C-alpha cells in the first residue's frame, strides 16, 4: 500500500513508488567527523526567529508538524552556506522506540534518541510547492536530541500531543517560540541532500548542528504514545519514524568549525 515505516511499506520499499530513493544526493547520511572538511569561507548562520508565528500542530501519520505562518519574512534563516532568505514553514521530529536510536543522521555512526528538523524554503521561489522542485529550494536545520535533563522550551509541545494522538488530528498551537529548541552553539556541518521521507526530492541544503540539545526521558516517552493509524483503526504506536543512512556517493560534508 502507501509508504510508512513498517515491515512491508518501510524505507526499503520506497524506491518502488519513488525511484529517486536510489538517487545521487539522498539523505540522511553518516557524518564522519574526520573526513568532513573545514571550510573557512562558510559564514556563521543567521537565525531570526523573534517574529515567528506558530499556527497549528498536526499528526500527519508520519510524525507531528508544527506549522508557522510563512506569508511574510517573519522567521527566517540566512547566512551559512545559503544564498538568499529562507522562511520557516514547519518543524517536526524523528524518534525511536528506544533511547539508543531515533535520529536520521548519525555522527561517526553514533545514533541519537531523536532528530529535530526545522524546514525552510527559499523565498525567491514564491512558495513551498515551487521550492521543492529546485536544487536549492529548501534549507533544513537538523538538531540532535540526547536523553538527559529536560528541555523547558519543549514542554508546551509535549503537553498538547494528547490532543493529536491519531493521524489527521490537528490543534491550534499559537505563540510557540522555536528559539527555545536551539542549542547554545551554532557550529554546523553542511551538505547537499534530500527530503528524508517521500517524495524524497533532492532539493535540500542540510545544516546539521554539532551540539545536541537534552530532553528528559519523560518528554521523549510522550512522543512514543502517538499513533501512525487514524482514529478508530488498530493502534500502531508512532515510533522509529526514521530513515537509515544513505550512501554519500560523490558528495563532501563541510564543517563550519575546526
Ligand atoms: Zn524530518
Amino acid at each position: 500500500h502507501h509508504w510508512g515505516y513498517g515491515k512491508h511499506n518501510g524505507p526499503e520499499h520506497w524506491h518502488k513508488d519513488f525511484p529517486i530513493a536510489k538517487g545521487e544526493r539522498q539523505s540522511p547520511v553518516d557524518i564522519d567527523t574526520h573526513t568532513a572538511k573545514y571550510d573557512p569561507s562558510l559564514k556563521p548562520l543567521s537565525v531570526s526567529y523573534d517574529q515567528a508565528t506558530s499556527l497549528r500542530i498536526l499528526n500527519n501519520g508520519a510524525a507531528f508538524n508544527v506549522e508557522f505562518d510563512d506569508s511574510q519574512d517573519k522567521a527566517v534563516l540566512k547566512g551559512g552556506p545559503l544564498d538568499g532568505t529562507y522562511r520557516l514553514i514547519q518543524f517536526h521530529f524523528h524518534w525511536g522506540s528506544l533511547d539508543g536510536q531515533g535520529s536520521e543522521h548519525t555522527v561517526d555512526k553514533k545514533k541519537y534518541a531523536a532528530e529535530l528538523h526545522l524546514v525552510h524554503w527559499n523565498t525567491k521561489y514564491g512558495d513551498f510547492g515551487k521550492a521543492v522542485q529546485q536544487p536549492d529550494g529548501l534549507a533544513v536545520l537538523g538538531i540532535f536530541l540526547k536523553v538527559g535533563s529536560a528541555k523547558p522550551g519543549l514542554q508546551k509541545v509535549v503537553d498538547v500531543l494528547d490532543s493529536i494522538k491519531t493521524k489527521g488530528k490537528s490543534a491550534d498551537f499559537t505563540n510557540f517560540d522555536p528559539r527555545g529548541l536551539l542549542p547554545e552553539s551554532l557550529d554546523y556541518w553542511t551538505y547537499p541532500g534530500s527530503l528524508t521521507h517521500p517524495p524524497l526530492l533532492e532539493c535540500v541544503t542540510w545544516i546539521v548542528l554539532k551540539e545536541p540539545i537534552s530532553v528528559s526521558s519523560e518528554q521523549v516517552l510522550k512522543f512514543r504514545k502517538l499513533n501512525f493509524n487514524g482514529e478508530g483503526e488498530p493502534e500502531e504506536l508512532m515510533v522509529d519514524n526514521w530513515r537509515p543512512a544513505q550512501p554519500l556517493k560523490n558528495r563532501q560534508i563541510k564543517a563550519s568549525f575546526k
